């Protein structure tokens, strides 16, 4: 079998039929965090006790450190080939809370930066929600891609709190001033651990979190309900009151579509696939937008180019002849579990270096792979 795993937040995506295609085995969610390291350092007991099995891929919504590239380069290089990075979907970062009230949820980002500072601390601190009561923030415990894409948004918006949002994988670790200006904040494990602290009824009402569109709520269109899932954005522009917008994939989509493409002279260097967004556009990072849902990103695959067995080999090509597919695709599936396809220009890129067979960055190039690749 290839064996993967990882990232919770598209966990469901790749469980589901015919999205992983023939020789792969079912998808293995434990964090993006576990997931670099069961890949990076060939540690299956990250994705469960059989240790005896070896770690082919990773679904990760963390990106590689400068530390993790360098290591994989020195240590398994050689050996196993390049390691290559490449976003799989796009995604938002979905804000679903337990609060009654028939009034919409509509967060500014000022009241979202408030909210997870722990500097708004009531319900009645959120305009227009018709609310009051305590809020008690659920966050990941573990490290964390959906942490990650999360507080870059924190780092690059949360300008006037008293402290500041740094960028990790740790939501504990982000804010300067520390969790202690939060009240009773709850740490959960896993997408589906914060999900069923949010949905927790032995307790009072009034938590929020940050989500998996995908496990923000029960179906697409439960995200669209403000009652249960905020909308964000609400403001002032060019005078005029402006509401804010579901998590619902539409509502990023148009912002994925204009993200640049990976510089071409580096697209051997794995940190260029994937985009970050940043308060300014500009040197590689991707301002995060001014209209449409405000909080996204990338969720990623990390494989080999190279694979010692040619049957593996063969699979995984196949894989990413379909999910960077013109047709024949897996964006139907992806949509239907929330997610933004990979417009076509990036679909192409990633196939004209990791597929296109006389590349010299492709999956199996027999020139680059001779007598090399990843144990089976």
């Amino acid at each position: 079998d290839i064996n993967g795993g990882g990232a919770t937040l598209p966990q469901k995506l790749y469980l589901t039929p015919d999205v992983l295609t023939a020789g792969f085995a079912p998808y293995i969610g434990v964090g993006s965090g576990k997931g670099k390291i069961a890949f990076l350092e060939n540690k299956y007991n990250q994705f469960g006790t059989d240790t005896t099995k070896n770690v082919h891929w990773a679904g990760s919504d963390s990106k590689l450190t400068a530390t993790e590239l360098a290591t994989y380069a020195a240590d398994k290089e050689p050996g196993w080939g390049k390691l290559i990075q490449v976003p799989s979907v796009a995604t938002s970062v979905a804000i679903p809370f337990r609060k009654a009230g028939a009034n919409a949820v509509d967060l500014s980002v000022k009241e979202l930066c408030g909210v997870f500072s722990g500097r708004i601390a009531d319900w009645s601190g959120i305009t227009g929600a018709g609310r009051s009561g305590p809020i008690q923030v659920v966050y990941r415990a573990e490290s964390s891609g959906t942490t990650e894409l999360f507080t870059r948004f924190l780092n690059a918006k949360c300008t006037t709190e008293p402290g500041t949002f740094a960028v990790t994988t740790t939501f504990a670790n982000s804010y300067s001033l520390g969790l202690t200006p939060l009240a009773g904040a709850v740490a959960a494990t896993g997408s589906d651990g914060v999900m069923a602290a949010l949905n927790d009824t032995t307790v009072a009402e009034g938590r929020i979190t940050y989500m998996s569109p995908d496990f923000a709520a029960p179906t697409l269109a439960g995200l669209d309900d403000a009652t249960k899932v905020a909308r964000v954005g609400k403001g002032v522009v060019n005078g005029v009151a402006v509401e804010g917008k579901s998590p619902a994939a539409a509502n990023v989509s148009a912002a994925i579509s204009v993200v640049p493409l990976p510089a071409a002279a580096d697209r051997g260097n794995p940190d260029v696939w994937v985009p970050v967004f940043g308060a300014t556009t500009g040197g590689g990072v991707v301002a995060y937008p001014d209209s449409g849902y405000p909080i996204l990103g990338f969720t990623n695959l990390i494989f080999s180019q190279c694979y010692a067995n040619a049957t593996q080999t063969g699979q995984v090509r196949d894989f990413f002849t379909k999910h960077y597919g013109t047709s024949a695709n897996n964006d139907a599936a992806i949509e239907a579990n929330a997610f933004v396809p990979l417009p076509s220009n990036w679909k192409a890129a990633v196939r004209a270096s990791f597929l296109t067979a006389s590349n010299a960055l492709s999956i199996g190039n027999t020139n680059v792979c001779n007598g090399k690749g990843r144990p089976q």
